[PDB]
């Protein structure tokens, strides 16, 4: 069962839930940042994502001519204490939503057991090594106005507060030579970029199709399930089977190109455009990686990093991870039914489309969808607009039938429009 911790950003350093901790890509280099672990392996610093960014990258356009109703900057945002926890409850929030019903219970469960590898592609086919930044985290141990001390830890999952744009959350794989450990069967720890107050507007669904112009429905989308998109790339991510670099070239809305990662994470009626040879290459690939990492688990000797772990625990945890069999002299082996069951409930069983039919939360048709402008939840902390029940669609204030807390002509007052310029982008896409 998973447990969802509770603390505030002004709570003391403790150094089990609340730590300063160097994230990946600043390995090496003495920042830490303070860390808060909303549950086993993942962790939140509610501070902005500034990695490969200057400060500009941040700052709104010019004026509003040059305005991108689709991309929203605000270099203000997260830059108070209260403002970081105001992040941090709502993503307790959003966190305890997730839990709420048992297929998000089980993601958060998988993506927990979802180890990353003790290793990458550069290491010794008979070591295990936990000296790397996709498998460990420093974690600052000393007290303010000493000399720095560091012990490494274990960590799957890093949220982040957004990057230059708000609206566009992005889940984050660590690259070493362009190889990817996340990509390879091993997994890594992944990064996301979240903002749960900016989100994504809809008008593809099942109704509006031959349906009257003026009965149009356009829907805001709930921060959980969003979210909850992220989460499924974080455990591709964590297993090792992030699809890599692969457009496809196509009911639908839009013909652009889209990543293979992206459809599958998506699913529903997405994968079906997919060529049948295309979709056996990715089945493929993940099969030779996992074949990969049960001939190391086979070779496995020990552990130059840390000579104390225990090889037998760690293979263990691995075949648990992986589903992978053992004969009578304690050789690993792929069983095809096992890894069928695997890749399907990785790549089919969680998905956008279904944890949206199960959370009774509304959902665009296709991710071949055109982009309509964000709109800003003014507040999710209120449960008179947004519960860890029930979302917007509260039933209480007739909100869960036909989805109309999410719909943006009826529940008007759970959001605001970002400038009249949004509104004005919003209407001529609602009526083309
Ligand atoms: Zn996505």
């Amino acid at each position: 069962p998973v447990t969802i911790n509770n603390f505030n950003y002004n709570d003391p350093i403790d150094n089990n839930n609340i730590i300063m901790m160097e994230p990946p890509f600043a390995r090496g280099t003495g920042r830490y940042y303070k860390a808060f672990k909303i549950t086993d392996r993942i962790w939140i610093i509610p501070e902005r994502y500034t990695f490969g960014y200057k400060p500009e990258d941040f700052n709104k356009s010019s004026g509003i001519f040059n305005r991108d109703v689709c991309e929203y900057y605000d270099p203000d945002y997260l830059n108070t204490n209260d403002k970081k926890n105001i992040f941090l409850q709502t993503m307790i929030k959003l966190f305890n939503r997730i839990k709420s019903k048992p297929l998000g219970e089980k993601l958060l469960e998988m993506i927990i057991n979802g180890i990353p590898y003790l290793g990458d592609r550069r290491v010794p086919l008979e070591e295990f090594n936990t000296n790397i930044a996709s498998v460990t985290v420093n974690k600052l141990i000393s007290n303010p106005g000493e000399v720095e001390r560091k012990k490494g830890i274990f960590a799957n999952l890093i949220i982040f507060g957004p990057g230059p744009v708000l609206n566009e959350n992005e889940t984050i794989d660590i690259g070493i030579q362009n190889h990817f450990a996340s990509r390879e069967g091993f997994g890594g720890i992944m990064q996301m970029k979240f903002c749960p107050e900016y989100v994504s507007v809809f008008n593809n669904v099942q109704e509006n199709k031959g349906a009257s112009i003026f009965n149009r429905r356009g829907y805001f989308s709930d921060p959980a399930l969003i979210l909850m998109h992220e989460l499924i790339h974080v455990l591709h991510g964590l297993y090792g089977i992030k699809v890599d670099d692969l457009p496809i070239v196509p009911f639908m809305q839009s013909t652009d190109a889209i990543q293979a990662e992206e459809l599958y994470t998506f699913g529903g009626q997405d994968p079906s455009i997919i060529t049948p040879s295309t979709d056996k290459s990715i089945y493929d690939k993940v099969l030779q990686n996992f074949r990969g990492i049960v001939d190391r688990l086979n070779k496995v000797l020990v552990c130059i990093s840390d000579p104390n772990i225990n090889i037998n625990i760690y293979k263990n945890k691995f075949k648990d991870k992986y589903k992978f069999v053992e004969d009578s002299e304690g050789k690993y082996s792929i069983d095809v039914e096992s890894f069928d069951k695997l890749y399907k409930s990785l790549m089919f069983g969680f998905t956008e489309t279904n944890i949206a039919e199960n959370y009774k939360i509304k959902t665009r048709a296709s991710y071949f969808s055109d982009s309509l402008p964000p709109v800003k939840i003014k507040n999710l902390l209120d449960n008179e607009i947004y519960t860890i029940e029930e979302g917007f669609n509260i039933s209480d204030k007739d909100m869960e039938k036909e989805y109309r807390g999410q719909n943006k002509a009826i529940n008007k007052q759970a959001y605001e429009e970002i400038s009249k310029e949004h509104l004005a982008v919003y209407k001529i896409q609602m009526c083309k």
